[PDB]
C-alpha cells in the first residue's frame, strides 16, 4: 500500500522528467544539431582536416557522420546549409582506391555522388580520398588534407 | 520485498536523473538560452526575415517567442542585449493594422512599446507589421521583411 | 500483481531516460563543454572583465572554474585552447597579496603557474589580482580589469 504510494509517486517523476526532456533536445539541437531516429548529428561550427576531426568527434564520445539513408543525408545538408561550409562524412577510399567504407570497414548503403564525382583529382592537393557533403546534399570526393565543416554523430 | 528492492532502486535512479537534469539544463541555457516557467527562450545567434525566422522556430520543434509578462519579456531582452542585435517577436498586425495579435490570433496580454511606437512606418521598407525587441526591452514595429535576431520559443 | 507491471513499465522507462541523456550529454558538451566528475565546465565564447564574468557564471546558475586537480585543469585547457582564448579562473588574491584563494576563501588545493608567475605585474595595468589560464594549461596571474574567455562551472 505504501508501496503503490512510491510508484504512483515515480510515475509522476518519470513523466516529468520524459516531458522536460522532449523539450530539452529540441532545445540543444536548435540550432546546429538534427536527430533522426537514434541518431543526432550537431555541428561544431568550426572547420578542420579529416585527420584533426576525426580525433575531435571521438573524443568528444561520438564519431563522424555516416549518413545511411536520406532523411539521415538530409539532416547533414541541413546542417552545412546553415553553417554555409561542406563537412566531411565518416567514409574514404583509403584503403581501396574507388571503393568507400565507413570507419568500421563496410561499404556504403546508401550514397548521393555529385555528377562525376568520385573523381580522384584534387589538382595541387592530389589524391581525393575522403568525402564533402554540400548544402545540397551531393557528395564530392575531397582531399583529406583539406579543413571542413566538422559535423559529428552521436 | 523483491519488489520493494526495484522501487527503491528505481527511487535512486530517478534522483540521479533529476540532479544531472537540472545540471545540464543550466549548462545547455548557458549562454544563449532563458527558462521562464514552463517556456525556455533560446537564440540561435543569425538574423533572419520574420517569414524565415517563423520557418526556422517551427522547423526546430518550437515556435517565435510571444513573451506574455514582464519576467518573459526580460529574459528576452537579455538575450539580445547578449547578442547585441534585436529579435523579430511571434506577434504582427497583418489581419488588422494597429492589432497585433500572436500567431493564434489573440490579442497581447501584455506589451511593452518603446514611444512614439507602433507607429507602422518604415521608410522605404514601407508598413511595419512585426515586431523587434530592443536591449532595454521596448518593442519597435519593424517591417517583416527586415533581418533581425532569431529567438526561438520552446 | 498489476503492481509489478507499473514497476516494470518504470524501469524500461528510466533506462530509455538514461540511455538517452548519456547521449545528449554528449551533444551537449560538444564542442564547448567539458564534464569531470561532477563537474562541468563551459565556455560561452565571449570575454569578460573577471568581475562581469564573474556575474554571467552566477546569473547563468553556476561559478567561475575553480580547478581542483591536473584533470580539471587539463580540461579547461582544452576549452582554451579550441577557443585560442585565455581565460579567467575563479581564483583570486585580493583579500591578500600573494595568496590566492577560491571565491569561497579556502587556499588552492591545486596550482600550475607557469615559470615567474604570479609576479603582481601588469604593467600598465596595475596589479594582478585574477588568474587566466592559458592553452598549454599553466597560469598567470593577471589584472582583474582585462577581458578573458569567459568558462563557467556546473
Ligand atoms: C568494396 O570493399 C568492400 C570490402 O571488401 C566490399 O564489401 C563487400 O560487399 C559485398 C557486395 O555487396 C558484400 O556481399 C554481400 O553481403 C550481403 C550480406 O551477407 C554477407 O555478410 C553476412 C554477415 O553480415 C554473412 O553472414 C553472409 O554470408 C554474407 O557474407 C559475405 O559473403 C561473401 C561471399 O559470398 C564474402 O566475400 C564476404 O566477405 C561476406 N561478408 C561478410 C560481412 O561476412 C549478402 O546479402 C549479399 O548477397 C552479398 O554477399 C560483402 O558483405 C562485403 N564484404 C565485406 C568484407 O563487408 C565491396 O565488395 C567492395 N565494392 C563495393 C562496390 O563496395
Ligand atoms: C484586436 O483584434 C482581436 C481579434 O478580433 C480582438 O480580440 C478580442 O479582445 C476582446 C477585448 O478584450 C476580448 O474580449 C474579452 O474577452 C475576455 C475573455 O472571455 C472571452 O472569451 C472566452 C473564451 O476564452 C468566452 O467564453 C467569453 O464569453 C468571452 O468571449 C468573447 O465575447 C465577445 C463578446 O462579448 C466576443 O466578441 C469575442 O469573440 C469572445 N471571445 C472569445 C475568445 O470567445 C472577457 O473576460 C472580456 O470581458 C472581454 O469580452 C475578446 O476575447 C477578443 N476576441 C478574440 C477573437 O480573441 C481585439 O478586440 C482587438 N483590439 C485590441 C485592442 O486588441
Ligand atoms: C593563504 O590564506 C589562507 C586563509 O587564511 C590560509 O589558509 C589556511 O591554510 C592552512 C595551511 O594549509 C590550513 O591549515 C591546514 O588545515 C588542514 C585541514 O584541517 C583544518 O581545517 C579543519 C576544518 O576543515 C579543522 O577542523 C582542522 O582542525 C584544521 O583547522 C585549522 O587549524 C589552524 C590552526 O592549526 C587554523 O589556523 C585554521 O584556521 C583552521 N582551518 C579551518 C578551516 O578550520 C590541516 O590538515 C593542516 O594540518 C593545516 O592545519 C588552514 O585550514 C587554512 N585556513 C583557512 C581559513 O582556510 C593559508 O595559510 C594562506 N597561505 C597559503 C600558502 O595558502
Ligand atoms: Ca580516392
Ligand atoms: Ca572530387
Ligand atoms: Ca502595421
Ligand atoms: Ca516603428
Ligand atoms: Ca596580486
Ligand atoms: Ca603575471
Amino acid at each position: 500500500t505504501a508501496l503503490r504510494q512510491q510508484v504512483e509517486t515515480l510515475q509522476g517523476q518519470v513523466q516529468r522528467l520524459q516531458k522536460a526532456f522532449s523539450q530539452y533536445k529540441k532545445v540543444e539541437l536548435f540550432p546546429n544539431g538534427r536527430g533522426v531516429g537514434e541518431k543526432i548529428f550537431k555541428t561544431g561550427g568550426f572547420e578542420k582536416t579529416f585527420q584533426d576531426a576525426q580525433q575531435v568527434c571521438t573524443q568528444a564520445g561520438g564519431q563522424m557522420a555516416s549518413p545511411r539513408s536520406e532523411t539521415e543525408n538530409e539532416a547533414l545538408s541541413q546542417l552545412v546549409t546553415a553553417q554555409n561550409k561542406a563537412a566531411f562524412l565518416s567514409m574514404t577510399d583509403i584503403k581501396t582506391e574507388g571503393n568507400f567504407t565507413y570507419p568500421t570497414g563496410e561499404p556504403l548503403v546508401y550514397a548521393n555522388w555529385a555528377p562525376g564525382e568520385p573523381n580522384n583529382n584534387g589538382g595541387s592537393s592530389g589524391a581525393e580520398n575522403c568525402v564533402e557533403i554540400f548544402p545540397n546534399g551531393k557528395w564530392n570526393d575531397k582531399a583529406c588534407g583539406e579543413l571542413r565543416l566538422v559535423i559529428c554523430e552521436f
